[PDB]
């Protein structure tokens, strides 16, 4: 009997030492589940609102008010509902908040309850979460897109691109892909040490050295792949997240690598990178609201490379719909906490999948020991996950949980590999 | 512990009184589930093989051999597997058979076990089948595409079009859609009596009068719509299944409505219908291997109407992929028994959806009391189902189950309505 | 086995008209479902079937009947023991408070009555035939199959309502079923050869517009022989004249182009007896033509079973009058003609103890409900009438008899020719 | 009963992306529990043996052999036993391996089963781990000793001391102490950015700037405390882990801040820090085997500050029994994976605890999302835990788990705060 009996939240700390919400949901059958809520640094203007305390505790980053909203309003709204009725529960939370951006109770108070209900429902059914959420057809292990050299908002350097990722598309299985990524990341550490370069980690576990720009970073990573005994392209390809909204000024343009430049100018830069490097994917090449820019870039390089919308779409169906209509991007980055409920997230995934767009399930720069996105990647069959360097366990715990999913699936497991990236 | 412990099969009768397979699967936790297998009349060349006994019993249509395959071979292969591992079970059945068209064990022996395993898994997990299969986001009640006037292979008349369907797209909910369709169906019976035409039912529960051609049939159904107090198009729209393979001869062409016609002439006929009637969907306008014809027809009218691949795709990922690459059809009919496992069926569904194609879960003309397809339609969010006139309970039991699913979902239920048919605009 | 919840809903029957479905849940978690059939050729004296009138569904909605279940019936039975069928049925009959169940509706009452019976059986972990009929329940009935349909059940001018085949010589139910299916498919091919319609009437039988009764019977005899079986010894014939439907009070029986007295109809039937292997004739005469039934029964009732349907309406009061007057020698049993399982069992008892045979019957409007299959075995009738072997509202009953036969194993007995002692 | 029915292991990755062992234990009653094994960088000579595959995969660091050893040998040797009899299980593990340093089957293979069996037993009794191991009297929340400025073996800078730690001894509860340490950690980041120093993290989530001296590091931390609105010493104190073995050369001596130094010159160093800074604890101030330096340093300054043996004792009853006899240090760092069973860990703690020595439960520089040391700190009533900066979740999950334990204890919880460091005043 999976009727919701108690809902409780607490303040815990994320992987940067900042407060976040963790929710536990208890069912009348004795089922108990826990979910934690991630937190971003390069957050788009259109993200669901995260409710912070202000005041002096934790530099203004407390979430006691989010915890109190769970105990005082959310709990009582959902107690007595069937945990299996995810859409009902998510609708109730959306209606109770009553604002479009979840500003009254906080996307952070709402999402923790939304995800803990999904987990309890799965546990009560005695199904692994990937299988509860994706049904019995769920089986595809994602290519891990590993941010091993971290810039922009995620470290304290003057490198413009936020994320330089490796993608072990050539591996035969997820267990092998994970090994290739780890061995490239360890080879990079060694290449950096041998040059003069810093091996201090950024927020997502990648190295934060201070190199001349994009191409210097890509040559360092190409060297790391070969050092690991692997082939650039055939074995391990490359991806970027520019988070270009972060180096866009309205009225001025793209303040990038020395120059102020236009959308078409940024487009020609990326196009140059595609001819010289085995790039499979480029994320947020232009800013969150540069629609005309994105439309021109997509027509120009969209056939040759995946173009992923992050801050332009914010995991938001209305925004993704406009993107699909205006021919903007060909992939959606899927961040549960940019929209605030599991239901809206799955509506965004469906809208993308049916529009011929791919999805890549994503962590935030502020993560926790929660591993739910690993199960989500498998459930939605995205074939792509972005959840950090293979270092710092808020990143590694997700990789370890994909090992467990792959092993439980046994012979039915399939690794997305090359097929995740048909344009390459 | 939803581990499979026993697998039993028996011979039951379908809704034409012919033999078919029913399978029961028991799990160690005590769960027990039963699934039955449907049978087609107008069966594509490329469907998974349906194993029949031959000989004298039941006119050669026995399925004792399929039943014996389940007890001697399939059962022992799957006992000890976890029912939750649907893909592992389905791969094991495929491999055990060892042939591309399931001809050794039969797609009928294989699918019974595939479907019973899925039902057992869902009951063990204590989730309704739509929710087990579709996960917690499943919620969309399909438009019921109701075949209210039956021709071709489903009756003994000279009507070449197999299926003349009504589609209550304008209804606010599934419960109301089902009412509109039943009301048109009862109005049609009345119009047929008035015209002195036969109200004897065909295989799928629709009237089987021997009307002169497509336009006579469409005109009798528009009258039924208006007589039920509904607006053709905006409230209740129309659809066809020509099952054109059944009137196509190789090189000769389409023997249709008293003349021989090419794929292009068939296309001009359909375009003529679209201009004159509120059609939302045409299925199998052309023959199962007329790939050149289908590509031309899709480019010609595919923007104005949905065009559904049935015998051309046979719920087969390999054939669907070709279609998508060659610009053939913009929708897939989904028939679990055309391919023979739940897994391959869901692989064909995902591939259609990701390819911009729509899907429509289908009964066969030989159905049973089994209601799995109602839950499956909700599970995949097709927004479209084809499962009979609202008459004969092997059709109506599915509608009844959709009423039960819509009730279970409470305020989260959504009816696909006219959003299932964007190309249409009364 | 305490009753905890009672819900009803409106579903559709096999002709697409609304009808009642009820669910009963017990304290122990048991949950059972039952549906109500509906006739077309309904006797004047049947329990009242409550319809909504107004526009929905051409007046044939049953929302009022559903509302009666939720408002009044459920509250009255919640807390009773589902095992106490006789106490529950008495409670239902007392709550309505009218002789013909016109206040709440026979459809609202029967649905709760059957659903209580299913729930008690599930609760005891017993198939329904065993729950109701106890350890001695074991007889598989001869399936009396209406393979050519006329009168009320199609749109032709054939006056006789049902033309049935009865596979009396089969060694088992499973073989009886195949025999009736083989003859049915042989009839279809005979009709096509003659250029006659193979469209189905309401009960799955072909509805050709044949010249009259002997034309129909000749076509069925041909079908029996075409299937390799002997008319009589293997597959016999039965009729349901539904004569109430062609009788007009004060004028007589308007039948095959002439107007006839009860006596002339008796002569017609006796003529059929001499020319064809008939084992049973139902409603040869009208529902209140008591004198006519008396004379006919004395005239031909030694040579053939004579079944009262519309004359008795499964009603102890009417049957007791028929017995006293020498009217018929068998009872057709329809749960929905009287409105409770208890009162149905009492009609059976009164018939059985009075040496009258019984034949459990569908209505022309059926559902996917299969209760009558279990009921026929539970009461030992040896005879069931539930359609041609086509249309699953008919066929689901035959499939359920296969399952019952299977579960009985070596205790199963097929009633075969012992159901028809007057024949041969 | 809680009888062991299956034991599985798998290769996972640790917080630096190197393989390590994870084990699952399933009881006949349905219970399934999971434990993971950590791995150090600055590993002592005398630690239990960490079985690595060698070869090509993972730069030689695979643990497929350790995983295989669990399936082939340890699994069958413990199935059938009662998960409640920790001592009998740990004895069967130690005897099976048969070597004193666990080199045949691997300390990593053995520990994983030892801890997964304890987690299973706890889950079967429906008890949190702290309460299962520690019994009803387990209630003390430890002071979090937070390595917020990382050097030595845990980064690539020229900083000699391995760990610069803050200790929120003045907080009224664990929940408050956690926030104090987070706030100092965040204030240090902003200080370092001011000074144009690196805020890139080392292995344990602490900043790894390349600052000049030990005093340069303590001055930056000191400013951080003050900038966080807290009082150095009274609110937040300082601790050190010098990991001296990592800069000791047998023969030539202590190579430290550009000078070879004797045992007694370093002491002179440590006692200078004691006067200028609010220090409550100095760990491994001398080398793993420098038995006389320790005895002298401990006489010299052990009255005034906690002196923690790590590499010198390696959570090993024998090595510690020695340190006590020879007046060496006054605290033991407790690493379950330096000794390889839970029983032997609890034995080494008991030796220390009866003998006057304080204990500090420790992480390894390679951690996982496992949180068992949080519960182990509380079970044994240590009052001190060393488990990283409040950043990187392989650290932070331990702190979050201490929040939940504090919650669950309710009014029974006591924060050890000031009472953990009696010599400080
Ligand atoms: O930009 C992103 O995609 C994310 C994850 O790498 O970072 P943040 O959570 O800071 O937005
Ligand atoms: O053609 C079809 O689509 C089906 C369903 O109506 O008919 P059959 O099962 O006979 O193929
Ligand atoms: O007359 C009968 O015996 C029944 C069933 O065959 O028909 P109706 O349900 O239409 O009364
Ligand atoms: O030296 C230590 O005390 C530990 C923990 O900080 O590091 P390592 O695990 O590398 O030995
Ligand atoms: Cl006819
Ligand atoms: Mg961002
Ligand atoms: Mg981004
Ligand atoms: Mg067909
Ligand atoms: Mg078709
Ligand atoms: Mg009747
Ligand atoms: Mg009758
Ligand atoms: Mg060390
Ligand atoms: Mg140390």
């Amino acid at each position: 009997m999976p009727i919701i009996e108690q809902v409780r939240a607490r303040e815990i700390l994320d992987s940067r030492g900042n407060p976040t919400v963790e929710v536990e949901v208890a069912l009348i059958d004795g089922t108990f589940a826990r979910a934690a809520v991630p937190s971003g640094a390069s957050t788009g203007e259109h993200e669901a609102v995260e409710l912070r305390d202000g005041g002096d505790r934790y530099g203004g980053k407390g979430v006691q008010k989010a915890v109190q909203a769970v105990l005082d309003e959310i709990g009582p709204a959902v107690i007595g509902l069937n945990a299996d009725d995810q859409r009902l529960v998510d609708q109730a939370l959306v209606d109770l908040d009553g604002t479009p951006d979840k500003s009254r109770l906080g996307g952070n108070a709402i999402l923790g309850v939304s995800l803990a209900v999904a987990k309890a429902a799965a546990d009560s059914a005695e199904l692994p979460l990937f299988r509860y959420v994706g049904g019995p057809n769920a089986h595809i292990l994602p290519v891990p897109m590993m941010n091993i050299l971290n810039g922009g908002a995620h470290a304290d350097t003057a490198v413009d691109i936020q994320e330089f990722m490796v993608a072990p598309i050539g591996a035969p299985s997820f267990v092998e892909a994970l090994r290739w990524g780890a061995e490239v990341y360890h080879a990079l550490k060694s290449v950096l040490k041998k040059e003069g370069l810093s091996t201090g980690l950024g927020d997502e576990g990648g190295f934060a050295p201070d190199v001349a720009g994009t191409t210097a970073a890509l040559d360092l990573i190409s060297r790391a792949i070969e050092s690991a005994g692997l082939r650039p392209g055939a074995d391990v390809a490359l991806a970027l997240d520019a988070a270009a909204t972060e180096f866009f000024t309205d009225g001025t343009g793209y303040v990038f690598e020395g120059t102020t430049r236009t959308a078409d100018q940024m487009t020609e830069f990326y196009a140059g990178l595609l001819g010289a490097y085995p790039l499979v994917s480029i994320e947020d090449p232009l800013s969150e609201d540069d629609w005309d820019g994105w439309a021109a870039l997509t027509a120009s390089i969209g056939d040759r490379v995946q173009i992923v919308g992050d801050d332009i779409f914010v995991t938001n169906p209305e925004r993704l719909e406009e993107g699909i209509e205006r021919g903007v991007a060909n992939a959606l980055l899927v961040k549960v906490n940019q929209i605030g409920t599991l239901t809206e997230t799955l509506d965004a995934v469906t809208l993308a999948h049916h529009g011929g767009y791919r999805t890549m399930i994503s962590h935030r720069s502020g993560e926790t020991e929660d591993t739910m996105i690993a199960d989500l990647a498998v459930a939605i069959g995205s074939g792509q996950i972005k959840t950090g360097a293979p270092a710092r366990s808020e990143r590694v715990a997700k990789y370890n949980q994909l090992l467990r999913i792959e092993e439980a699936l046994g012979d039915a497991a399939r690794y997305a590999g090359d097929l995740a990236f048909p344009r390459f």
